[PDB]
């Protein structure tokens, strides 16, 4: 897959990430875009996290659209630089 | 392997771990799906974790059983969507 | 490599991590047990974590030694099972 | 790619991120380099973590510089210690 295609894959779902975690769990931009970075990465801290059912759900969404494509996005990335 | 079957294998694990930290944990059906989606994608927020030897136990073996499995899927799932 | 070599040495990483958290943060051996699966598996609740500085030190250690040789395992037991 | 440049690559990551979290976050030396391992590794416990959008930015550069450069780096040590 071309590496610019898989650069607009993991735009869009830290797009979605953050959009849902801020209209969801009522936390700011700021803090709903390192959330969606900490959970694509799967690094996890837990200083944030979904405290609703719809927050829960939303993010089980997420880890499954968004792991994946992170991980891709990753090694693509690598190339480039190394 | 096919793609429906590697769903088949995810999906009994995510029964298998949320029914287990259900019933050896205590909480909701609800958070139990999360919990179990959070552990065995790595991410691993710590807001629920378990708090018994039986469940420390458990969730190793969730951990043994179901990463490896929750990996899998996720790739298998690229594919399709990419 | 064969799987049963990669058993031996997933083994003798869980045997480290166990006695190392055991013996340099007091925890108990369950306890241990349990953390050194959690961290290897890169899961990281962090409702146990080292709070001395040889603990840190020896944490990131395991995490070294550790998470390459569990990642080896667990897809080397994929196969037995699927 | 030999294996010592991407020993110097993880070093070179390791050294930003333990510099960045002591200077944006003010932990101390020790902490910082083992949060820069917890967190490349991806663990995320959740001891340690930003609390300032500075920071909550800056962790997200070095996830995205730091997660495949360390998986690579562990794959390698895997075959020499393997
Ligand atoms: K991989
Ligand atoms: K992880
Ligand atoms: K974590
Ligand atoms: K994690
Ligand atoms: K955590």
């Amino acid at each position: 897959v071309p590496a610019t295609r898989i650069l607009l894959l993991v735009l869009a779902v830290i797009i979605y990430g953050t959009a849902g975690f801020h209209f969801i769990e009522g936390e700011s931009w700021t803090v709903s875009l390192y959330w969606t970075f900490v959970t694509i990465a799967t690094v996890g801290y837990g200083d944030y996290s979904p405290h609703t059912p719809l927050g829960m759900y939303f993010t089980c969404t997420l880890i499954v659209l968004g792991i994946g494509t992170f991980a891709v996005a990753v090694e693509r990335l690598l190339e480039f630089l190394i």
